[PDB]
RNA sequence: ACGGAAACUUUCGUAACUGUUUAAUUCUGUUCACUUAUUC
C-alpha cells in the first residue's frame, strides 16, 4: 500500500545471541519498537486501538537495490524443472545455490517458478568489532555489525494515516535494534507516495496459492486446517524483557513462528499474542500479522 | 513496551649506545725605473 524506504549503515541485528548478527531481522522488532517509544511521547493508548484494526499491518525488512526485493518461495519449484540437463554433478551443485539465496528481485517472481537458478547478489559483508573494559579484570566481548554497500537499502510497507507518519519520524534518530546505546540503528526515512504497479498483489480475502510472510502464526481455530500440504520453516525469536518496573526483567516465553516467504494454501486470520510470564503492570504485545502475495 | 539493557583494546615505554670529511699539497717559473744627455 505504502512503502517506507530506509537505508542502514553500520547497524546490528542479533538472532539468538548478542555476539551473532544477521543481515536482516524479524518483523517483531519493528512492532515492539514503536509501542515502546509511544509511552515516552504521550500516546500509548492511541496506538493500542490502532494495531488491532485488521487493516493495519507491517512488513519485514526487504532489501532495496534499484528495485524492491522479495523472499524466495519455500519449496518452489517442485521436482519438474531441471534447468539444462547436462550431468548429475552440475545439477546437484546448482540446487544449493537457490537454498542459500535470501531474496529475489521484483521481476524474477514469475521466472523463478518456470525454471531459473542463479546466485544471490552480494548485498553486504558481515564485519565484527571488538570492545573491552580496563577497570574490570580486563574482560572483553565480541559483537558483529552490518555494513551495507553497493547502495543497499530497506523498505517497510504499512498503512497511510495521520498518526503513523509521526511515530516513525523519531525512530530514525533513536536507534533500531542491536546496541542502541552507541549509534547502531540511526537511519534516514525516505518518504514516498506511489509504490510500484507490480507490487500490488497484497490480498487477505481469496486463497489462490498464497504465501505468508513476516513470520506467520495461525489461530487456535485454524491450525491444522491450513497446515496440511504446505511449506514452512520453524525459526526462533525470544530474549529478556525490557520494562521499567520489575526489578528483575523476566524472560519472555518462546514463540517459535515461521519464516518470511512460507507457502501454505488457505488464508489465515492473524492475532496478537500476549506474553505474560509472571506478572507485569503492562502487556508485552506482539505483531503476528502475516500478509499474503498472489505470486 | 527492541537476543535487549550496563562496558576506553585501556593502564606501562627517547628507534637508543658508539664515531674529527679526514690523510697528502710553496700562487710560483722568466724580469736593471730604463734609453739619448758639457751646470756651462
Amino acid at each position: 500500500y505504502k512503502l517506507y524506504i530506509m537505508t542502514f549503515q553500520n547497524a546490528h541485528f542479533g538472532s539468538g545471541t548478542l555476539d551473532s548478527s544477521k543481515l536482516t531481522f524479524s518483523a517483531d522488532r519493528i512492532f515492539s519498537a514503536l509501542v515502546l517509544e509511544s509511552l515516552k511521547m504521550g500516546k500509548l493508548d492511541a496506538f493500542l486501538a490502532e494495531a488491532n484494526q485488521d487493516k493495519f499491518t507491517l512488513t519485514d525488512a526487504f532489501p532495496f537495490q534499484f528495485g524492491p526485493f522479495l523472499p524466495k518461495p519455500i519449496g518452489y519449484p517442485k521436482h519438474d524443472q531441471i534447468d539444462q540437463s547436462v550431468d548429475v554433478k552440475e545439477v546437484r551443485r546448482q540446487a544449493k545455490l537457490s537454498k542459500k539465496l535470501q531474496f529475489l528481485a521484483l521481476e524474477n517472481v514469475d521466472d523463478y517458478l518456470n525454471g531459473e537458478l542463479f546466485e544471490n547478489e552480494e548485498h553486504a559483508v558481515i564485519d565484527t568489532v571488538t570492545k573491552n573494559q580496563p577497570h574490570k579484570d580486563g574482560n572483553l566481548y565480541q559483537v558483529a555489525t552490518t555494513r551495507f554497500s553497493n547502495d543497499t537499502s530497506l523498505y517497510v510497507i504499512a498503512n497511510e494515516s495521520d498518526l503513523l507518519n509521526e511515530l516513525m519520524s523519531s525512530l530514525q534518530y533513536s536507534g533500531l535494534g542491536g546496541k542502541r546505546s552507541s549509534g547502531f540503528g540511526r537511519f534516514e526515512l525516505d518518504i514516498q507516495n506511489i509504490p510500484l504497479e507490480l507490487s500490488d498483489r497484497l490480498t487477505k480475502n481469496h486463497s489462490d496459492k498464497v504465501m505468508s510472510l513476516t513470520t506467520a502464526l495461525p489461530v487456535d481455530a485454524d491450525l491444522e486446517e491450513a497446515m496440511e500440504d504446505g511449506h514452512y520453516l520453524l525459526t526462533k525469536s525470544s530474549g529478556f524483557a525490557f520494562s521499567h518496573a520489575t526489578n528483575e526483567n523476566y524472560r519472555k516465553q518462546d514463540l517459535y513462528k515461521f519464516a518470511s516467504g512460507s507457502t501454505f494454501s488457505k488464508t489465515f486470520e492473524g492475532q496478537i499474542v500476549d506474553v505474560r510470564p509472571l506478572d507485569f503492570p503492562h502487556a508485552v504485545l506482539n505483531y503476528a500479522k502475516p500478509l499474503f502475495f498472489k505470486l
